[PDB]
């Protein structure tokens, strides 16, 4: 009642938060069980995403022998692209001293190959499929994985599934993507790929729970936060997020509250709530306004104070 | 004949390669002794860079035991601002863990309000009349406050500047102030204030040995070099400019070959090692002008500046490694 880890998969786009949430979920092996990493080439160029993910990886299991896991490079493509200004952020900590530690990197360059030989998708089926327990997918990047997984083996995989718990859209507030021929409403994950959304947010057959722009509008990352990680920087995570998170005082902590829930789920409070999930080519592309029939748990008013604390206890263990 | 010291000032505005050009000098008291850093509102919020330059000294102090020095913000302003984006990297690494030891911050909280009471010009002049030694000035932002201190106390300061090692112009290549109302031959430095330049690089009074694009442009910081720190993340000098750089390594790529360079650091190591680059003496007509043009620094005759060529990019390598290594 404790003492079992959640078995976990983090399916992710590599961006600076999406790392960060892979550090507060592979930091707590007595509450997780990280089997696997799927990265999407969306909020980052999926090569360096795929090595820091690796690298990560490598640096913990030395430190404090969390397990090595497979990692494989989905081959989805974007219908709607991130702007190139933001994906090259993992591009930057791929070039860290904290991510080129000599002993992590030869370990890394033995893993990589076997590692290439993956394609994301199918890994994302096969480790949910054979695992023993039920699984938890943290996914934050957009939903194209977790799409053609339902797709291709439906409840053969879904009925694996333990929860779902996602990044992305926005319900009662506005949302991010702002460009000439966007209207506000959408968020980017979504926006990424809406149909991949559309199927796996009302998908009859899952547990989603949703933290949207709604909560993670809640907890933007700030100086005077940020510059605690320097009474902890003797700790290579602290180096790690603390640096991550500099990089970007908003920029929110969005993907690391995400996985915050599957660490501590009382974090924040759900609410049931039936989307619509736009797909047109409208200026609405990507919105996911309410519709019903629920599709979703949808976090309300996450605890900033429980999220601090989680974060920099994390940044402590190594 | 080649055990001493030399005095230095750093005249900077902030930005990541401002910073590494400050350790690569301030960690190496064998070869400098650095009496004082000026910041400018320019490539950076002057308030961060204030606060950075500090806390490096600390830094510093603390590990090696090299001098403290009054530091001072600059209160020149403007005739072309830095685009914002540029100027919040201070404030990134003002928030870096390797920048907020606790013992460094509580240091650097008590020395503030007495570097906080200084005008930044009027110290970069008080230091160099002051000093028993004639200083090497290191400019690595615009030229503002050399040419204050020029204008105000004339051969009472020049007298006492050793040389102005000056990162600044574009001479023989392009520039790399690229907008609506521009022609792409200026270079930053000197297009923040273009009368400033005119009135330094020129002035028949003091030796400038100037780093602009024509040697800069060799030195790009490159993925597969900033790696090379993680071999060395126990050392704190290490992590601040791997980091520093690995923040900057995704430019040349993003802008298609406008690559991020090691500005700032190479014109710092010509004062480590004189014989990094060789040395041409031209003559210089700086732009003022209110044009697309404003800012260049093209060849006029009676030099003015000694310009930087050829760096050497493995001697330059192999100091920075080295000096990253010193704690
Ligand atoms: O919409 C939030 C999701 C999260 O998964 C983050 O990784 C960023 N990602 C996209 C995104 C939105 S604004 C923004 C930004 O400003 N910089 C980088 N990425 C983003
Ligand atoms: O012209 C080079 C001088 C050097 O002193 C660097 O500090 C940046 N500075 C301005 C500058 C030019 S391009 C560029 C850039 O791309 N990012 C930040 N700063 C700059
Ligand atoms: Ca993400
Ligand atoms: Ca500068
Ligand atoms: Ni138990
Ligand atoms: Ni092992
Ligand atoms: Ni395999
Ligand atoms: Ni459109
Ligand atoms: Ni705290
Ligand atoms: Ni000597
Ligand atoms: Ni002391
Ligand atoms: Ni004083
Ligand atoms: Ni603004
Ligand atoms: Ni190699
Ligand atoms: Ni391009």
């Amino acid at each position: 009642g404790s003492h079992m880890a959640k078995t976990v998969i983090l399916d992710h786009d590599g961006n600076k938060d999406d790392f960060v949430a892979m550090i507060l979920l592979l930091s707590n092996p007595k509450k997780v069980n990280l089997i696997g990493c799927i990265c999407t080439d969306a909020d980052c160029f999926v090569e360096n995403g795929f090595d820091v993910t690796g690298k990560i990886m490598c640096a913990m299991h030395r430190l404090i022998k969390t397990p090595l896991f497979p990692i494989g490079k989905s081959t989805a493509t974007a219908v709607n692209a991130f702007p190139t200004e933001w994906r090259f952020s993992a591009k930057n900590l791929d070039d860290m001293p904290f991510l080129n530690i000599v002993e992590d990197v030869a370990l890394w360059e033995k893993l990589k190959p076997e590692n290439e030989a993956h394609n994301g998708q199918q890994l994302l089926a096969d480790l949910v499929m054979k695992s023993k327990e039920k699984v938890t997918v943290c996914v934050t990047g957009p939903l194209s994985n977790m799409a053609w997984c339902i797709e291709k083996y439906g409840e053969a995989f879904t009925s694996k599934v333990e929860e779902c718990v996602i990044m992305g859209g926005a319900v009662d507030v506005g949302g991010n993507v702002f460009l000439p021929t966007t209207d506000g409403s959408a968020e980017w994950n979504i926006y990424w790929d809406p149909p991949a959304a559309k199927k796996v947010l009302c998908c009859p057959n899952i547990r989603c729970v949703l933290f949207s722009l709604d909560a993670t509008n809640t907890v933007p990352v700030r100086s005077v936060d940020v510059k605690g990680f320097g009474a902890q920087n003797q700790y290579l995570l602290s180096q790690m997020v603390g640096t991550m998170w500099a990089m970007s005082t908003a920029y929110y902590a969005w993907d690391a509250l995400t996985a915050a829930y599957i660490l501590e789920p009382t974090i924040a409070t759900l609410e049931p709530v039936a989307l619509d999930v736009d797909v047109s080519k409208g200026k609405s592309e990507g919105r996911t306004p309410r519709a019903g029939k629920p599709c979703v748990h949808v976090a309300r008013n996450p605890s900033k104070q429980m999220f601090h604390d989680l974060v920099f206890a994390s940044t402590r263990v190594c």
